[PDB]
C-alpha cells in the first residue's frame, strides 16, 4: 500500500478557505471535491506543523495526511535570522511522514509544497531513526516526490538530508562500536562512493609521532584504543593547485575526562564527543557529490579519553607541533589538546580559509543551548558567509567573540607558554576558543563550538530524540555557494 | 499575565515583568533595561561584554557604536521564540520563571521579559557578567565595576544630536 | 460538531475479524457496515490503548473514534493484582477522549465497553485538566453514556473519578491559593454539597493549643499562614450511636523544610505535601455523595512549614498530646510530627479502624516508585480489605512491613521518648512508620504512604502529567464494601 502527504496553507484575510497547494487540489479534483468535503466535515482548520489523516479516498492512496504549512509567502524572518517558509514545510512534510509510518505504510508519495528541496529535507530528515541494534523496529519507509516536475530539487533535498543524516548515525553509535577506526573506514567508503577525485589517509600513531603532535598523543595513551589522524582531500577544482578550504573536527569517540574523571549522570552522550569530525567529514562527502568546483581537506584526530596507569596527569605540560609547550590542569579538557596539533598541520596548506567544528564545550550548551551554533571568527566576512548559509539551511549560527581580554587569561601560566583551562570560570567557551587561536595564524579562521546543537529532544520539530548532526547541511551551503 | 513562582532566586525577572509593564504608559521612543540577571550570562561571555538582546537592529547599532567610543563593550545575543516555547510550556500558569532546561539560562531569562513587551524598539542589556572587575579593565581597581555606564551616556549624546 | 469513542477487542485465534462491543456493531449495522470497512482499509489492527479517527460515517457522528480494548475477557491478572479488563477500558476510553478534545468538540458519547464505570473513569479522569489560572485552555468536552442501558454503571465512575479529581484539583493548586484556611473551606463546601447529613470544624490555633498538639504546633509557627485542624463528621448508619471509622490525613500546604531547609530542585512539588489530607477528604466527600450506611470521621492537621526567626530548630524537644517527648533532629521530617497529634485525637473517638494517608517520605518513592501506595498495618483483615479494594480500582496498594526492628532505631534517642529521624538512612519509610506506631495503640490501624504516587508522569495511562490524587478511588471502594 502507498501513503499521500498534501500541504494546505493558513487562509489569508481575503480568502474564503484555506488553499491547498497545486497537488493538493489537483487530488481533490481527481476525488470529485471529497478531500475539501471532509476537510471542512473534521473541524478547525489546520495550522503550521498540524497534521490529519483520511482514509479511503482514493484506491491507490488507502491513506492521506494532509498537513498545515503556515502562510504561503512565509519568507526571511528579520527576527529569527531563517527562511520561514522553509522551516514550515521541513516540520510539516516531517509530521506527515511520522504519521504514515506509525500507519506501518512502508512507501509515500510527498507533495513538493512549492519547495522540493525543502521538502525532501523535512521527509528524510523526519523519517531517520537510528536502530540497528534493536530487534524490534518501526516499518522502513521508502519517500519519493509526488509528481515529477520539481525532481532535480527533491534529489538536492535527498542529498543535504543523507550528508546530515550520517552525521547523526557517526554520533549516535555507541563508542565501542565507533572507534577511531571504525569511523575512518566509513568516512573512506562514503568519500570514495561519492567522486573519484578524492584521497583518502588514515595515518596511523607512528605517523602521528613522526609529526610530533605531542598534544594529541597524550590525550590519546589513557586509553588501549588506537587513535588516527585522518586526513581526507577533495580535488574538485579545475586548477589542481588552486589552493584548498581546510576542515578541521575534534574526534573523540568518548570522553570520559581521563583522570579528571566526569560525574556519571548522562556520560553516554559522550559517545557523540566526535561530533565536530562527524560534521565536517559528512559536509566533504555531499560537496564531493554534488561535484562542487572547489579543493578542499578534511583533518580529523580521532581517539578516546581514558583513566589508566599512563593516563595525561594533571599539571603535565606537553609539546604542540609547533613547539608550544601546554599545562594540563584538567585531562577533561582535550579537545583544545587534539585540536592545537591539527590546527598546526592545517597551515601547511596554504589554505585559503580554516573552519573547525567541535564539541567543545559545556559553557557553550549554557550559552545558547541548541537555539544555534557558536562562532568565533577573525574574519567578518567569513561570519557572513556562514551567517547567510544558516538562513537557507534553517540550521543557525550565532557570532561569539575572540578578544584578547580572553587570551590574557590562558597565557597566565605557572609552567608553559599556554594553560589549557583559563584562570576563571567564567566565559568557558571564549577562553577555549582563545586558546586555540594561539595556534592559528591564518587571517581567515572560523572555530564553531557545536556543544549545544550535539542533541535533539523537540527543539527542531524535523528531527527525532537522538543525536542532532548539527550544523552539516550549513556547512554544504556554505561550500556551495562559494564554489558560486 | 500569571506566572508560575519554581525558584525563588529567578527574582529579577519578576520584578522586572511590573516595571517593563509601566514603561509602556509613557508611550516612549524606545525602552531599555538593565540588570544583573543571570550567572548563564557570566558562563557566557564574563566581563568581556554586557549581553544585549533587542528586537530592534537599529537600537543594536546605536548601542554598538556607543560601545565602540567608550570601550565598555557590547555583543548580541539571541531573541528567539526557541527559547520562549520553553518558557511559556507550564504547569499552573500563563508563562514559567525558570526553563524547562538548564541550557541558554539567559536567553530563557530574555524570551520571560519579552512576554512582558510589545514596543518595537526594546533591548534589554544582561550586566550580570560585568558585576566587578579584577584586573581586566586595567583602569578601574578591584570591586564593582559600574559597567555599562559610559555606553549608555555615550548612546544618549548620539541619539541627541 | 458531537464526537463518538467506540472500541473494538483484539481478534482471539479461531475469529475471522477482530470484535466490535455491542455499541460497536450496533454502529456498523447502523451504517450498513461502513465503519468495518474504513477500518480494514486503515490497516493493522488497533492494540489495547491505541486509537483510530474516521470521519464523516454519519450525520450526527462527524468524528468517530475506535479505540483498542484488548482482550475481551481479560479478568484478574494474578501477576498485576488488578482486573486487567477494566485498566484496559480506562486507558482505551481516555486516549480517545483526548483525540475528540484535540478536535476541539465539545461534547462526546462514550461505549460503555462491557462496564460502564471503567469507561465512565476513563473519559473523567482522562479528560481532567488543572487550568483555572490560564488565559489559554483546552476546550471544555461534555462526555456522556453513549445509549440508556448502563445509566447507574456510568454514574457510579463518574462519581468515583469526580471525588479523585477534586483531590488532584487541591494537591495542584498553588500553596499561596491552597492554603491551611482555604484547604479546609474548600473541603468544607464540598461535603456540605454531598449531604446534609454532614458535620465540620475547622478548629483554630486556639484549640489545638487546648488539646496541647504541641509536636503539631512545633511545626506550624515558623510561618504566618495560621493553621487549623479539619474535623469531618458524615454520618451514615441508621444507629447514630455506631462506632466511626476514622481517616486521618497530613496537610502540609507547602513544605519548604524550614531550618533543614530543602534543595531548590522541584521543590515547587511541595504544595502537594497536604495530598494525604486531600486524598482522605475526598473519600469522605464521595462516601457522603453515595450515602453509604456508615459513620465516618475525618481528621486533617494543615500548616506551612517554612524557615523564619521563631521556627523550629534542630535539636529542639517537643511534647505531644499523649505526653511523649520528641527529638527534632530534622526539621524537614514534620509530617511525623503533626501526624502524632492527629494519631493520638483520632483515638477519642473510639473507632473501629484508623486509617492515615501521608506525602510521608521520599524514602518511598524510591522504594516503589509510582508502582504502588505502600502500606504499613498491625492487622492483616485491615491489609486484605485494603488490597481487594485496589484490585478492583486498579490503583495499586503494597504491604510494608511494621517490624520492632525498625522502632528500635527511632527509641535510641538522646535528649528524649523518641526521635523524629531515624539513627540511619536505610529503611526510611519503615522507620517513619515506626514512629507513628509509637503513638498508636488501636489493634486495627494502617499508615498508608502516598509519597511515591504525589504525581504522574505517563504511568498511569489515564492521568495526564501532574498531582494524581492517588489512592483516592481505592480508599472510596474499601468504604463502599466495608458498608455492605
Ligand atoms: C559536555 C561536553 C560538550 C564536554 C566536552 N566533551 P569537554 O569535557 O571536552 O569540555
Ligand atoms: C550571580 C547573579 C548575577 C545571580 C542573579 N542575582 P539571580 O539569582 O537573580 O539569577
Ligand atoms: C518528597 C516528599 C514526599 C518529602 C516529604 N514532604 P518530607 O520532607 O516531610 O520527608
Ligand atoms: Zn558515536
Ligand atoms: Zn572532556
Ligand atoms: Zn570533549
Ligand atoms: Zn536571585
Ligand atoms: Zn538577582
Ligand atoms: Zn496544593
Ligand atoms: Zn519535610
Ligand atoms: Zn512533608
Amino acid at each position: 500500500t502507498k501513503g499521500l502527504v498534501l500541504g494546505i496553507y493558513s487562509k489569508e484575510k481575503e480568502e474564503d478557505e484555506p488553499q491547498f497547494t497545486s497537488a493538493g487540489e489537483n487530488f481533490n479534483k481527481l476525488v470529485s471535491g471529497k478531500l475539501r468535503e471532509i476537510l471542512n466535515i473534521s473541524g478547525p482548520p489546520l495550522k503550521a506543523g498540524k497534521t490529519r489523516t483520511f482514509y479511503g479516498l482514493h484506491e491507490d492512496f488507502p491513506s492521506v495526511v494532509v498537513v498545515g504549512l503556515g502562510k504561503k509567502t512565509a519568507g526571511i524572518d528579520e527576527q529569527e535570522n531563517w527562511h520561514e517558509g522553509k522551516e514550515n514545510i521541513r516540520a510539516a512534510v516531517a509530521a506527515g511522514c511520522r504519521q504514515i509510518q506509525d500507519l506501518e505504510i512502508p512507501s509515500v508519495e510527498v507533495d513538493p509544497c512549492g519547495d522540493a528541496q525543502a521538502a525532501a529535507e523535512g521527509a528524510v530528515l523526519g523519517l531517520y531513526e537510528y536502530d540497528d541494534l534493536k530487534q524490534k523496529r518501526k516499518v522502513v519507509v521508502s519517500a519519493k516526490l509526488h509528481g515529477s516536475e520539481d525532481q532535480e530539487a527533491w534529489q538536492r533535498g535527498v542529498l543535504f538530508a543523507s550528508g546530515q543524516n550520517l552525521a547523526r548515525r557517526l554520533m549516535e553509535t555507541p563508542a565501542n562500536e565507533m572507534t577511531p577506526t571504525k569511523f575512518a573506514e566509513i568516512v573512506e567508503e562514503n568519500l570514495k562512493s561519492a567522486s573519484i577525485k578524492t584521497d583518502v589517509f588514515i595515518r596511523p600513531k607512528s605517523w602521528i609521532e613522526e609529526q610530533e603532535m605531542g598534544s594529541f598523543l597524550s590525550v590519546a595513551k589513557g586509553s588501549e584504543e588506537p587513535p588516527v589522524f585522518l586526513e581526507i582531500h577533495y580535488k574538485g577544482s579545475p586548477n589542481a593547485s588552486e589552493p584548498p578550504l581546510v576542515f578541521v573536527g575534534k574526534g573523540i569517540t568518548f570522553d570520559s575526562g581521563g583522570i579528571s574523571i566526569k560525574a556519571a549522570a548522562n556520560m553516554d552522550l559522550m559517545r557523540a564527543d566526535m561530533g565536530g569530525a562527524a560534521t565536517i567529514c559528512s559536509a566533504i562527502v555531499s560537496a564531493a557529490k554534488l561535484d562542487l568546483p572547489i579543493n578542499i581537506v578534511g583533518l580529523a584526530p580521532l581517539c578516546e579519553n581514558m583513566p589508566s596507569g599512563k593516563a595525561n596527569k594533571p599539571g603535565d605540560v606537553v609539546r604542540a607541533r609547533n613547539g608550544k609547550t601546554i599545562q594540563v590542569d584538567n585531562t577533561d579538557a582535550e579537545g583544545r589538546l587534539i585540536l592545537a596539533d591539527a590546527l598546526c598541520y592545517a597551515h601547511t596548506f596554504n589554505p585559503k580559509v580554516i573552519i573547525n567544528a567541535a564539541t567543545l564545550t559545556g559553557a557553550m550548551d549554557i550559552a545558547l543551548g541548541s537555539g544555534a551554533t557558536g562562532v568565533f571568527t577573525n574574519s567578518s566576512w567569513l561570519w557572513n558567509k556562514l551567517f547567510e548559509a544558516s538562513i537557507e539551511t534553517g540550521d543557525r549560527v550565532w557570532r561569539m567573540p575572540l578578544f584578547e581580554h580572553y587570551t590574557r587569561q590562558v597565557i597566565d601560566c605557572q609552567l608553559a607558554d599556554v594553560n589549557n583551562i583559563g584562570k576563571y570560570r567564567s566565559a568557558g567557551a571564549c577562553t577555549a576558543a582563545a586558546f586555540l587561536k594561539e595556534f592559528v595564524t591564518h587571517p581567515k579562521w572560523a572555530h564553531l563550538d557545536i556543544a549545544g546543537v550535539m542533541t535533539n529532544k523537540d527543539e527542531v520539530p524535523y528531527l527525532r530524540k537522538g543525536m542532532a548532526g548539527r550544523p552539516t547541511r550549513t556547512l554544504i551551503e556554505f561550500l556551495f555557494r562559494f564554489s558560486q
